[PDB]
């Protein structure tokens, strides 16, 4: 297991524009296109992202290209953020992946806002952190995915991703 395999499990792979869990136009391996309700706006975002006039459909290689960029953007976002960088630096490789996962799904700003959870993580109070993380819109809206990420923070193992 690694961050790519983890996120691939959590985000799936779809080669045609589809609506994510929040009803937002997405493609590939959880590549958010726009929050706009306009399919045309989403298609324009796609074309710009890929560098060609798509028919709202991409190849597996193109999906994986955007995925690589998105993982890199999540890491870059953590490292540039004053709240997230110290937490990330304090974590082991497995838990770092769990943090990258959260950033991929909700963005740098969103995760940086989890002040209490971040403190418990930095403190290495794993069970306390896990309970605190569950008290969120994030957990309520995507409970199976959040449960997997939380288990990863609680244990520092890939147990939540092994049967998957
Ligand atoms: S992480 C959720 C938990 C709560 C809120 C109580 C106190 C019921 N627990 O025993 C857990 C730690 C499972
Ligand atoms: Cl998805
Ligand atoms: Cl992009
Ligand atoms: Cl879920």
């Amino acid at each position: 297991m690694n961050i790519f395999e983890m996120l691939r499990i959590d985000e799936g792979l779809r080669l045609k524009i589809y609506k994510d869990t929040e009803g937002y136009y997405t493609i590939g391996i959880g590549h958010l296109l726009t929050k706009s309700p306009s399919l045309n706006a989403a298609k324009s975002e796609l074309d710009k992202a890929i560098g060609r006039n798509t028919n709202g459909v991409i190849t597996k290689d193109e999906a994986e290209k955007l995925f690589n960029q998105d993982v890199d953007a999540a890491v870059r976002g953590i490292l540039r953020n004053a709240k997230l960088k110290p937490v990330y630096d304090s974590l082991d490789a497995v838990r770092r992946a769990a943090l990258i996962n959260m950033v991929f799904q909700m963005g740098e700003t969103g995760v940086a806002g989890f002040t209490n959870s971040l403190r418990m993580l930095q403190q290495k109070r794993w069970d306390e952190a896990a309970c605190n993380l569950a008290k969120s819109r994030w957990y309520n809206q995507t409970p199976n995915r959040a449960k997997r990420v939380i288990t990863t923070f609680r244990t520092g193992t890939w147990d939540a991703y092994k049967n998957l």
